[PDB]
């Protein structure tokens, strides 16, 4: 898509995405006596909490045996604030040929909780995981639209009120809250373990297959995983084809997709500022149309 | 340092870095070279990128500082635009800091010294500081340009979006005091990068690099305010710079005025986290 436009506008046969590293933290690879390691540094005061949530997320994904992610090694307090997180170094290129395989794996990951050796019947998580540098509440809830409205959308919009005092966001949210249960089409939603931040910048591949990293995990609706993948692009079509061969789109998928993308726009407004006010409000208005 | 801390916590004799964003775009390997692509999906994207292209071109024309070469601005289906530029292998500014200090002082001296002389403050097109378009209307007088097209623009947005009483009253008092900071000094228009914080500078094996400009002709000292206020520049950058352009009398108080602009811009971009520094800087200017 964007790659097709670039190939045409620039006149290139090939086009391979590549590549301190990251938007939240600084990341560098080091060679050590025991092997290569990768180290993320964040100087903010909440850094340890963020990295401990990433450690818990990595451990939950690794326990499934369905996807490859870096092994977490150590979280280290930094003099003068913040923390460093050391993990296994992985040789990686951007996701291309392994996209359909990753689609299969992410669908199996979401379906894992329905396997007989998994018993999680509520939405949430056993510990705090951060969306970027913003701590999230993962308090267990039986009802997914309640969990998502309260501990994702409302939490972001309360931060928008505090920091931006945005009248339009407040007024639109009140109207949207009324609509949210209708978007679920009377469906029974079952918990699915999510990577939680499956942007194209957080997936990659090597010669064995795809790799994913930087998770912010919780038990959620499987569909929420795909919203960030779709809105910022970067995943080949074959990723989604393989995924939906295993988990078909339930009724109302397209409208829930807007609701889940809304969360990501609000989170980008809080992290990155007013640039993201227009898509946030615009998505709310589209849901209310 | 952190490297010693890592050596100790991991219990390793060696710790050898290898392998060497900001909510922009991605790098792509292309048949004709590597390229770097910035994506902005909003409707104002093209205008913003055209300002960046114009800023990069004005800086490139001096031949004094290395910037990425702009290639193409492309309209995106479904809104916004992509900006393709030459890819540069880039590391954080350290060993080339002193060189960058020299080059930025030469950049600021280029206008008065060259043969074609821009004799007003402003720019020939709109350039954005971050995501906010600036008015660059030519003005003979720098305190007028800065008060109207930088400080007042920001404070009008703060009145609109926050209705902040304290900002309003402090501005009423501060506005009158601004000329005192400039009396008895000659101000010559100087081409500025316009957004020289530490995250917009880098280096490679050949020398320093600067990028993401928001250029205009301004007072040279304004350039340094964001560099100082958010840190990240080695002392040798400022030492080299001020060997060529020493601090004129009143430098520290003008520095507060210029940092105020940046605090207000951060309040408009990121919200009330920056209200306290904005108001506080105003109070320091009024003491
Ligand atoms: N375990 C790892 N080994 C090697 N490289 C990594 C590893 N994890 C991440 N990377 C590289 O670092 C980049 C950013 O990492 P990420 O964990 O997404 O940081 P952030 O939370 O700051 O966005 C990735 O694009 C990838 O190239
Ligand atoms: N021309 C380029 N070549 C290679 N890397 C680049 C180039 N431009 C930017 N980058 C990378 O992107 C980062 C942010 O670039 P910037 O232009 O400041 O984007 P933003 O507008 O999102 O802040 C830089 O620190 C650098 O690592
Ligand atoms: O930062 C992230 C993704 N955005 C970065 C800049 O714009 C393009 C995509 C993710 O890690 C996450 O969705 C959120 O920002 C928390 O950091
Ligand atoms: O982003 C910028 C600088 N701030 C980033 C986060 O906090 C530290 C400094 C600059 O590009 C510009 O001055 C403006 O903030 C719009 O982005
Ligand atoms: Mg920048």
């Amino acid at each position: 898509a964007m790659e097709q436009l670039l190939r045409a506008e620039l006149r290139t046969a090939t086009l391979r995405a590549f590549g301190g590293a990251g938007c939240i933290s600084e990341g560098r690879a080091y060679d050590t006596d025991a092997g290569p390691v990768f180290v993320k540094v964040n100087r903010r005061t909440q850094a340890r909490q963020m990295f401990e949530g990433e450690v818990a997320s990595l451990e939950a994904l690794r326990s499934t045996g369905l996807v490859r992610v870096p092994r977490p090694m150590k979280v280290i307090d930094l003099p003068g604030g913040g923390a460093a997180f050391v993990m296994e170094h992985l040789k990686m290129k951007s996701l291309s040929s392994q996209a359909s395989k990753l689609g299969e794996q992410m669908a199996d990951l979401h379906l894992y909780n329905q396997k007989g050796s998994s018993y999680v019947d509520k939405f949430g998580f056993h510990t705090v995981t951060c969306c970027g540098f913003i701590p999230q509440v993962n308090e267990w809830q039986d009802d997914w639209p309640t969990f998502f409205a309260r501990h994702r959308l409302q939490a972001q919009l309360d931060l928008i009120e505090k920091d931006y005092a945005d009248r339009e966001a407040r007024e639109l949210w009140s109207r949207l809250q009324v609509k949210i249960p209708d978007l679920f089409c009377g469906l029974e939603i079952v918990p699915a373990l999510l990577h939680g931040d499956l942007w194209s910048g957080n997936v990659a591949e090597d010669d064995v297959g795809p790799i994913i990293y930087d998770p912010a995990s919780f038990y959620g609706h499987s569909e929420f995983e795909l919203a960030i993948a779709l809105m910022f692009g970067g995943f080949p079509r074959s990723f989604f084809t393989a995924y939906h061969r295993k988990i078909p789109k339930a009724p109302g998928f397209d409208q829930r997709l807007l609701l889940y993308q809304l969360f990501n726009y609000l989170n980008h407004w809080n992290h990155f500022g007013r640039e993201y006010r227009s898509p946030s409000l615009g998505t709310m208005r589209r849901l209310l149309k």
